[PDB]
């Protein structure tokens, strides 16, 4: 799947604060939550979060229970495509921002932290997962305003799963959240994308039998 040919994608760095400094009463709170989340995470909670991604069409397992079994990857060719292409449009603004900020991971700050997800090497800010999640919720919530509140509580579940897992601090999530925003605005501003997203409102609402 290919990205939408955005003339001007946004440099997330411009839209984000830098992470808390090493001492920054902020830094100790951040690290303190990850270790509190470690203290309190249950064995059923760990095995859940080690479910396994496989992005493929990650929008469907994202909702799919929050929408019907009308929400068919198989029956929604325009929707399916959009989400796959925009996801790529996201990867392209995440990877640079991630690198620019080169933030140490929680476990690269103290081995008292035991990540239960496979633990990448730094670039801990912002949070790509958090970003993919709020990103999807955002676009869905526009298409299906009815379940707005539902999609956003879904994106939270996801986002938080990372602090639990030990691969991100809470402030990493704050970043993913803000960025998701910037990218959505920047993406639907392009009238070629805006066109496709209209066709996807009809496909998906029509598929779900919703009015307007």
């Amino acid at each position: 799947a290919a990205p939408y040919p955005l003339a001007h994608p946004p440099r997330l760095a411009d839209y984000l604060p830098p992470p808390p400094a090493a001492d920054s009463a902020a830094a100790v709170a951040d690290l303190g939550a990850v270790l509190e989340a470690q203290r309190l995470r249950t064995p059923e909670q760990v095995r859940r979060v080690r479910a396994h991604d496989h992005p493929e069409d990650n929008v469907f397992p994202f909702a799919g229970d929050l929408l019907g079994a009308s929400f068919d990857k198989e029956r929604l060719p325009l929707t399916r495509s959009f989400f796959n292409r925009a996801q790529e449009n996201l990867v392209e603004v995440l990877m640079p921002a991630k690198k620019h900020f080169a933030r140490p991971r929680p476990y690269e700050v103290t081995p008292k932290v035991k990540p239960v997800l496979p633990p990448p090497e730094g670039e801990s800010y912002p949070s790509g997962h958090t970003m993919r999640s709020y990103f999807k919720a955002s676009l869905l919530s526009m298409l299906v305003p009815e379940h707005h509140d539902a999609f956003f509580a879904r994106a939270e579940e996801h986002a938080q799963s990372r602090v639990l897992a030990g691969v991100h601090f809470p402030s990493d999530l704050e970043g993913g959240q803000t960025a998701a925003a910037a990218l959505v605005a920047s993406l639907l501003a392009d009238p070629a994308v805006a066109a496709d997203f209209a066709a996807v409102r009809e496909e998906l609402r029509g598929a779900l039998g919703l009015p307007k």
